């Protein structure tokens, strides 16, 4: 609706005025409008509806690829022939000519940077200069904006750019109702099926995909019958659930990546965990509330393997903000440097389009390509990050940044520590009490073994000092060989 | 109607691809089983386009050939790709829109009662390439796509046509035809599994076994086991190649004249060794692995000491763990020790005994000669491949050499190192498991790299030192007689009791002493200098 208001208010206001005033002042009316967006947004639908809603002349619909002509010079003949009606109508009357609209589906197909050049020549010739036809509106629609010929991308031509987006939640439910009507009405639908959950499953689907899913879900019911009881042909939930495997989108999401990081779960083996969580909650409310603190930076540092990614991910999931994202070395693997810089800069720029945002950075030093014998590292990306972490967002938008590291000293060498506002230390557990909590939580052994393990450990290793991750993997591997204590204690004593 | 009442698919040649047959039947002809009234009542349209594709020689042409006779279908119209084109202007286009008249006439004639007309385009990619190729020439290579596209999308309500297009390379197809309403369903045909392999052998050897022309000795199960990566075409080639051997025993081609033993013509019979010779003749074209690991342990084991046994037991323990638990989806192990002690053979042996579906090794041998980017890409593709099968074992050989370490700079390739560092910590996709074994000889260097933190457990392989183990390996190698093996050890006991060599050097010295002078004066001499 916002685009609907913008295009109407700004572009289509000058036609409203009495023609003599326009003729006399010399105000020049906007000629070119570019609708763009991903496939399936319905650019053709909006292009059709714009003509009808403005009470304009009947649109001339022509396909982009169909412009290609067999005969030499006939493509130019067609292009010039397109304008004859509008030219003659303006000649007869002038300012009183009605609004002619021409839509060229898939403009980029033929308008790339030699039929495809002579068409551009003819269009540009008829379009500007000798002609002052303000009664013609040409609407260009393309899925790929970068392919547009640069000869047309200039002021005066396609001044106004408007974008489009896929079907959101309610609209998807409504279209689902539209397709399902015929099948639901005829009492061949089991009441067990809920349409809203099928929307909840289909997040990145376009209408054609929806039709495909409908056919496949009906199809499993088809198969159930065929290896005269046709009355019992009913479409059930299970067919819909099964048919989801066939169709596939072309989208991507990283919210899942933040949910898998905490797969191992929390254990609250110590109070300091709760203290850290409290501090994180305090900082998120602080960003939420204060209108001046528009940028907050936090460091999470500690011994390797103590467990730092999971904590930040948990805090971020607890925040409940609209926009959440993670940057990790995993995504960047295999890329060249010039690509990694651009990827990082993208991930920063896309975060400035929402009132409240949280970003998490994983294993900073690993991104920086650090190795100590040289010491060797990539300076460019380091600089990129250093600049980026001090950028204030645009007005009225707020960021919360957490980065995790394990090489505090190296960062100290780099003098980058001035970038940050506050540090949090996460020490690994050292007291056998926490081992007991972890042990009961993991239901490793009965009470007796869990009492004997502590006794055994007390007489060999008082200061325990191992990361939680190691403890978990040690428990898992000790589960199999010899569940009794005669494995486990030895293993930790080796890993002490 | 749409399938013959007398049919069960058991009789047909196609075997080993049964899931694909059910998918095609369910998604293609299912909607044309009921009376028409139901479909409109349900508001479902019919499917129009099909695509089949796979590597060369997988059986697609066999399907396309037999389906017409299979399902009581109107004789499908077969046109190979490059014949649609013609010399004269407009001839190709009219040729394309010359196929659809009969079905369309029947459609106007008889509405929805019209029977099903099937036309199959062998070799779809030949003419329907990308329609933005460019070239500034005769445009007949584009308007054909437009003609088919017009007659297939703007069909004017023709709903009784199914086109089946077969190809070997989807990528070359013009993208304009891969969209809903136009070749919606795509079916992949991949290489057969083992059971389908046996099916194919059985189908091929039917007529053979019926006419008592095969010896009872032959065992199909063994053959199916042997042919690791053979497609159906390669199997047929194997069959006839094995036959040629039996054929070439009575007729002695070239040598002598034509001597046909008319009696043995009736006793012609194939035997197992002929099949073995045939296996040696034909080779597959896919390969991947399962040979490099076997050759990596060619020298075999000797079990000269308990240490070998203990290490093997530990490896068995670990493979059991990764096989059983579902929470442990990734395990990494290091094998380190003195140079030449013998590390690679042990890991290969463990992997071979594991018997998992999926195994490969990475060695400097393969990567030789490539540019850095190529090496990065190669490793990445190998890893990405490993993330596929449910269970996976991967072996990494001589890590230091993969990273190009030389101690004078010290110079090394950082990119490869850091790529490996990130990669060895990557948990595979959901519900997949992976087991990594890496071997090295320069522990301290790795420690300086500070990359020691992504290894769950480390295994030492001390070289042998006690003269007993030397006697064991020597008796196994059969270097000399009994008295010789005794006297040499008695001499070595006092010549140099303290002893540190390894394993490889020992075998080398044994062979050299065998060649020149298997007396003491060579073997003991060299053994003494080496230690
Ligand atoms: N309070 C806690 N603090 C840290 N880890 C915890 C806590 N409670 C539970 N865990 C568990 O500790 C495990 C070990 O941490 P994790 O697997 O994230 O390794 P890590 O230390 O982040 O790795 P890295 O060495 O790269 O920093 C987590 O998988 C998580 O399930
Ligand atoms: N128990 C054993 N342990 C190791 N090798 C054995 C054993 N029994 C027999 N062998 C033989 O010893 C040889 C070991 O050589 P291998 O190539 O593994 O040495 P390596 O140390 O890996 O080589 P490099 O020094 O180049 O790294 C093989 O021929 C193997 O068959
Ligand atoms: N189930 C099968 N799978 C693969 N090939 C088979 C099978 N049964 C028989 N064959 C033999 O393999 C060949 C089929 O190859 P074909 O499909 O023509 O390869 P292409 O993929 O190049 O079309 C025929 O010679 C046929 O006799």
């Amino acid at each position: 609706d916002k685009e609907f208001t913008k295009i109407f208010r700004r572009a289509f206001a000058s036609r409203i005025f009495p023609p003599s005033v326009i003729e006399k002042l010399g105000i020049s009316h906007v000629k070119g409008l570019l609708l763009y967006g991903p496939p399936g947004t319905g650019k053709t639908l909006i292009a059709r509806k714009i003509g009808t809603m403005l009470n304009a002349k009947e649109p001339k619909i022509v396909n982009g690829p169909e412009i290609l002509s067999k005969y030499v010079g006939s493509s130019e003949e067609n292009i010039r022939n397109l304008f004859k009606d509008a030219e003659a109508e303006y000649r007869a009357k002038g300012e009183e000519s009605s609004l002619h609209i021409i839509i060229f589906d898939e403009l980029d197909s033929v308008f790339k940077q030699g039929v495809g050049d002579n068409v551009v020549n003819q269009l540009l010739a008829k379009m500007d200069g000798v002609d002052q036809l303000n009664n013609i509106l040409v609407i260009g629609m393309t899925n790929r904006k970068d392919l547009i010929d640069s000869a047309l991308l200039r002021p005066g031509r396609f001044e106004v750019q408007v974008e489009i987006h896929l079907p959101d939640e309610k609209g998807r439910l409504q279209i689902f109702d539209i397709q399902t009507k015929k099948m639901r009405e005829n009492n061949m639908m089991s009441d067990d099926v809920n349409l809203a959950e099928l929307a909840a499953l289909t997040k990145n689907f376009s209408g054609a995909e929806i039709e495909g899913l409908v056919k496949s879900a009906s199809s499993f019911a088809i198969n159930k019958t065929v290896n005269k009881d046709i009355a019992k042909l009913k479409v059930t939930r299970e067919d819909f659930l099964n048919a989801l495997n066939d169709v596939t989108p072309a989208f991507g999401i990283s919210e899942e990546d933040l949910k898998t990081c905490v797969e191992g779960g929390m254990m609250l083996y110590s109070e300091r965990v709760n203290s850290i969580l409290k501090n994180g909650a305090r900082y998120v409310r602080q960003v939420r509330e204060s209108d001046k603190s528009r940028l907050v930076s936090l460091l999470i540092h500690g011994p390797a393997g103590s467990g730092k990614t999971a904590l930040a991910a948990e805090i971020a999931l607890k925040s409940g903000f609209p926009f959440i994202r993670l940057i990790s070395p995993n995504e960047l693997s295999g890329m060249s440097e010039s690509a990694k810089i651009a990827y990082i800069d993208n991930t920063f720029r896309d975060a400035y389009k929402s009132p409240l945002n949280i970003l998490v950075i994983d294993s900073l030093e690993t991104l920086v390509d650090w190795v100590p014998i040289g010491p060797r590292f990539s300076n460019n990306i380091l600089q990129m990050l250093k600049v980026a972490l001090k950028r204030k967002p645009p007005q009225d938008r707020r960021l919360l940044i957490m980065t995790t590291t394990s090489a505090y000293s190296v960062l100290q060498q780099m003098d980058i520590l001035s970038c940050f506002d506050n540090e949090i230390a996460v020490p690994n557990m050292t007291n056998l009490d926490e081992l007991n909590n972890v042990m009961i939580e993991s239901n490793f052994l009965d009470d007796a073994g869990r009492v004997k393990v502590i006794n055994e450990l007390s007489r060999s290793c008082p200061n325990f000092n191992v990361g939680i991750k190691k403890t978990l993997t040690n428990i898992e591997t000790a589960r199999h060989d010899e569940d009794p204590v005669n494995e486990l204690v030895e293993l930790m004593t080796q890993s002490a």
